[PDB]
């Protein structure tokens, strides 16, 4: 049987890894992509359609299962895997996004962060956060930290990122003093400290401190941009453990990700795949497309000419462009699910890449045509 | 290979029968019950669920694919079937339908109706119906007809009718004046006469001599209630074609099925399945139940105690009510999989009772439980 949590590096390639984490409820490939779950559902697949394309493991929200349906209803119908019918690992954030996104909602202090709906108010902290994802049964935890807005003052970056690093301790308590929990899920610790190399240190060596089972990267995919994005990362990844995971929050556009595995990441996670397919954006080999554009009525080809997807072996993009048009939720599923599976298909071709010394020319390779 | 077409009674119980439609593209099992697929699509299925349900036909729509993407489109795209990714054999209605419902943006006479859009204009005339159908490579061809309005007087709808006829004869000779279509698919003629005997025979008389490959009873699920539905159906079924299909148009609710097929009728379409899942109804043996309702937030049920679809062996009432309650995709997908699968397996405990003469007694313990 596996472990609670085993992290191997099989190959690297300068900063980029590839390799294994093994968890009670299955095996995750990195680098990894997560497809994002965050109502209980990746919108508009079945859960054996997320696994058909590849997917070891989806993201779900603590804040957002808080609200609807429910954690502790969730958890009186035996836990969030069962509930949405996905039995694989499942990473659940911990709302300290949304700490950020909805701070005209809150009411913050050093204790936690109470919401109040635009009449009931719910109530997020280290603790309450931790037993949420307990409740939902979720395999990797994220401690519940701040996302610090962006941009923001060095004061202000620091101030934040010392309650974050406070709360990650409350976070690695309360995880710990649950026996159940602390011996079949793993805990990551989340990074902070915006643009600046020397709060990204203090940051990083507070969690290595404390120890986790993995580092995420915080605080960045909040509006800074690509570049901006991979300076810090040039200077964040390298402080974190080399031997335990690197997650990058929220990140993000392919090239976004090959970039960052460049950069030493190991997990993304990202709407962009769900969101923009059913708004009609198809990610090719070529760039993306928006299936909407007229060009495309009469267009027999699939979405993607070297894609393996179910929905490239069926449906031609005339197809999909009249099922957007008309509003159809066919439209949105078909959309959705070649969108993923080019998303495991990117991250399969880095896995690749990595184990044969090749990453570099790919991500050469894979620019050159994705941006031709 | 199969013939054009061939209908074999294979049992019988009182006016009920059970038997196949062969045609090139597939063997449909009559009593059957045709999902619809009015934009070139099952709303919120896969053609590939759509038969894993049991169909073996579906229905499309002349009216509303002439608009969008247009015929001559879908024509030049290899026609509906390649189209849309469902191989087996389509019914399409004629728009006769939509010339009473959208008669407000209309302009009626003898030779056909020209709609308005509220501004492009769109016609539609026996010749240019059965044309249309042609370029979607329907393989059951609806006449172009005019559903009378209910209620309506003895004169108009002896006048509707009579027009009705006269297009039925021209709709006969475009389709058989069109070589591929004539050898390739089947034409099936509509009765009307609203809820009057005389002329309901009339129309039946007029339909025989022209002769059709199946004959339909229109002009009925327009708002006239189940028991007056049923008193017209008394003797209009028997006027038609006993060796013929009988095909009543537009019904509906799975009791009107039962008592539609005790008076002879052996095919059905109806949006209420796929329609009435996105809007959280959900059928089962014990009657319909909303999926929103409080009472099922918690229930780990499946719909329905049975049922034997992909949607009740895994997933809970608890967790489809909060799919719908949240307006996600999701929740319409196996909404609508699990209604269609229900009306394919009351079709098929409708075949196989009557093929073990017990379709009476089926018929009231049908209705004794789903009524109880
Ligand atoms: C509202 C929505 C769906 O969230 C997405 C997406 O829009 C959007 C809008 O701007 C883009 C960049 C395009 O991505 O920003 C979100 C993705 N960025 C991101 N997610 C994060 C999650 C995080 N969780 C925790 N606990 N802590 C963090 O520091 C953290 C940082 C993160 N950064
Ligand atoms: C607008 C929408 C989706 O069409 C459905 C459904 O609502 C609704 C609204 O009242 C209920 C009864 C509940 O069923 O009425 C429609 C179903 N009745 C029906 N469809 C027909 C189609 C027909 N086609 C032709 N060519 N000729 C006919 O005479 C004919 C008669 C028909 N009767
Ligand atoms: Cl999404
Ligand atoms: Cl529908
Ligand atoms: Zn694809
Ligand atoms: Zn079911």
């Amino acid at each position: 049987d596996r472990p609670r949590f085993s992290f191997s590096i099989a190959a690297r390639e300068g900063k980029a890894r590839t390799g294994t984490i093994e968890m009670k409820r299955g095996v995750i490939r990195t680098p990894a992509f997560m497809p994002v779950g965050t109502a209980a559902t990746v919108k508009a697949l079945k859960p054996e359609t997320v696994r058909a394309t590849g997917a070891d493991i989806i993201l779900g929200n603590t804040y957002h299962l808080m609200l609807r349906p429910g954690a502790e209803r969730i958890a009186k119908l035996g836990g969030l895997h069962s509930f949405m019918g996905w039995d694989r690992p499942i990473l659940t954030d911990s709302g300290g996004y949304q700490v950020m996104s909805l701070s005209s909602l809150t009411k913050q202090s050093e204790e936690g962060v109470t919401f109040k709906s635009h009449g009931s108010r719910h109530m997020l902290s280290p603790e309450r956060s931790i037993e949420i994802q307990h409740l939902l049964g979720s395999d990797i935890v994220m401690a519940f930290d701040e996302c610090t807005p962006y941009p923001a003052t060095p004061s202000r970056a620091a101030s934040s990122m010392e309650r974050s690093m406070r709360w990650a301790k409350r976070s690695r308590d309360a995880f710990d003093s649950r026996k159940e929990q602390a011996e079949n899920a793993a805990l990551f610790g989340i990074q902070q400290g915006s643009v600046f190399e020397n709060l990204r240190q203090q940051s990083a060596d507070a969690l290595a401190e404390i120890g986790f089972d993995g580092y995420a990267v915080g605080g960045l995919a909040v509006g800074e941009g690509q570049d901006e994005m991979f300076r810090v990362l040039d200077f964040s990844v390298p402080m974190l453990p080399d031997d335990k995971p690197h997650y990058l929050m929220g990140v993000g556009k392919p090239d976004d990700i090959v970039g960052a595995v460049e950069r030493g990441i190991d997990m993304f996670d990202c709407v962009l795949p769900t969101r923009s397919g059913r708004n009609g954006q198809a990610f090719t080999w070529d760039g993306p497309i928006n299936i909407r554009n007229a060009r495309f009525s009469e267009d027999l080809k699939p979405l993607d000419s070297e894609c393996h997807c179910a929905v490239c072996q069926k449906w031609s993009r005339a197809y999909i462009h009249h099922l957007i048009r008309a509003g159809e939720i066919l439209g949105a599923m078909l959309m959705t699910e070649h969108n993923i599976a080019f998303y495991q298909q990117l991250m399969q071709k880095i896995r690749d890449s990595i184990s044969e010394g090749r990453f570099s020319q790919f991500a050469q390779d894979f620019r050159a045509r994705y941006f031709a």
